[PDB]
């Protein structure tokens, strides 16, 4: 109890203080055989985190490590398998019984205590994004069973306060995914969560629409920019996993982008998010059309939308801010792939009107960005910026393979940048072999 408390406290210390475990998941996984009993004392963990001291209080860094360790243990108990990259899969009857009981214990426990945890740590973006990894492991049927509706309300309350207080893509994304999980995985509670969700969306769609109108009718206050950006981030975040097409967000994202192109002066992060939000609106318009039985005008309306947006992402390659150029680029390669001829596969040849072959102008510009932003002359940030330029190349690589761009003009650029490997590589290879 206070014994298990000492062990968990020293465990958080050994993790933080040694460089002997870099990943919490890996430490937990390694101690799992020997210390499963300790590592699932979740009452002890939430107590440490929620109670005030008498004494010796936890530091902010230890609080954070304890949450990350707690969530790793919740995953291991619920999944009953090592974490990704310690895998090698069949459970014994006793492991299956322990998995069921463990899921039951953590579900009953964290349904009650996750609201209290979110409440206390509501400001700390890292901690909240960690704490919201938890409900994905819930046995959601218990929200009915244990007459625990009071605690579902409690969570939705605290998710609302979190979404309202924050703009970090991590946090917003954890809220978005957590609403997804609560909704479409149990009918009893679906109806209640849908209401809390759509109410939350309405409040943000109002704030966004009022902020857009402020910004555009204006010379523009720093408040006008914060208001648009902050509300748009929430809606973009959610628009990935929630179909928000009933709110015409595309229209206002389009105006934000059309204004910034025209008067040249839209803040980079408003352009980037407006781009992402518009893209997510289109993907969702497309899903509703594939699955429905769409009329001729239904298709031709989505066509006009996609053409004006391809045109916006085209013009956005010429914006000064490289984050914009990269977003515009990534969406161009996505969209030109999606609205290729592939679309007409699976007897779906009704969709011909939605196909788009990029013109030469666009292919040339999708060639330039590669030359300018994938192939550049010149710690942690640089291995992250490399994998991104890899994604940007791979994304572009797909348009080459299917001849959506000039597949020859592209290979020439690959010759030009590989030259020093085809001219001196053999000599460099054998030399480095013998050292
Ligand atoms: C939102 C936004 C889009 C594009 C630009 C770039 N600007 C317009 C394209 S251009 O070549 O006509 C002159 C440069 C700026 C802002």
């Amino acid at each position: 109890m206070s014994p298990n408390g000492n062990l968990i406290r020293m465990l958080v210390l050994f993790f933080l203080e040694s460089e002997l475990h870099e990943h919490a998941a890996y430490l937990v996984d390694s101690l799992w055989e020997s210390s499963q009993e300790l590592l699932k004392d979740w009452e002890c963990m939430t107590e440490l985190l929620l109670e005030e001291p008498v004494e010796e209080a936890m530091s902010d860094r230890q609080e954070s490590a304890l949450i990350e360790l707690m969530v790793c243990t919740i995953r291991q108990a619920a999944e009953a398998h090592p974490p990704v990259g310690r895998g090698t899969r069949v459970l014994t009857a006793k492991e299956r019984k322990t998995q069921i009981d463990d899921r039951n214990k953590l579900t009953e426990h964290f349904i009650i205590t996750l609201p209290m945890l979110l409440s206390k740590y509501s400001a700390d973006a890292e901690k909240v994004a960690n704490l919201l990894q938890i409900p994905q492991y819930f046995d959601l049927e218990i929200y009915s069973t244990g007459r625990m509706e009071k605690h579902l309300d409690a969570l939705l309350k605290q998710i609302k306060f979190v979404v309202e207080k924050h703009v970090e893509s991590d946090v917003l994304e954890a809220c978005s995914k957590t609403y997804s999980i609560l909704c479409s995985e149990e009918y009893t509670i679906q109806n209640r969560v849908d209401i809390a969700r759509s109410q939350l969306i309405d409040e943000f769609v109002d704030r966004f629409n009022h902020s857009v109108e402020d910004l555009l009718q204006e010379e523009a206050d720093d408040d006008d920019i914060y208001n648009v950006l902050s509300t748009l981030k929430r809606l973009t975040s959610f628009h990935n996993a929630h179909d928000l097409t009933k709110w015409d967000l595309f229209g206002n994202c389009y105006r934000l982008l059309k204004t910034g192109i025209e008067h040249g002066a839209m803040p980079e992060q408003i352009v980037v998010q407006a781009l992402q939000c518009s893209h997510y609106s289109i993907l969702w318009q497309l899903v509703k059309i594939t699955d429905g039985s769409p009329s001729k005008e239904d298709l031709l309306v989505l066509r006009k939308t996609v053409k004006s947006f391809l045109a916006v992402c085209q013009q956005c390659l010429s914006n000064v801010n490289t984050p914009v150029k990269e977003q515009a680029f990534m969406l161009l390669c996505d969209l030109l792939m999606i609205f290729s001829h592939q679309l007409m596969t699976g007897g779906r040849e009704g969709l011909q009107p939605l196909v788009f072959n990029p013109d030469t102008g666009l292919q040339s510009e999708l060639l330039s960005f590669v030359m300018d932003h994938v192939f550049i002359d010149q710690e942690a940030n640089k291995i992250e910026a490399l994998h991104k330029r890899r994604n940007l190349l791979a994304a572009f690589s797909k348009l080459i393979i299917y001849d959506i761009v000039d597949m020859h003009a592209a290979a020439d650029i690959f010759k030009h940048y590989m030259k020093y490997y085809n001219d001196y590589g053999d000599i460099i290879k054998e030399t480095l072999s013998k050292t």
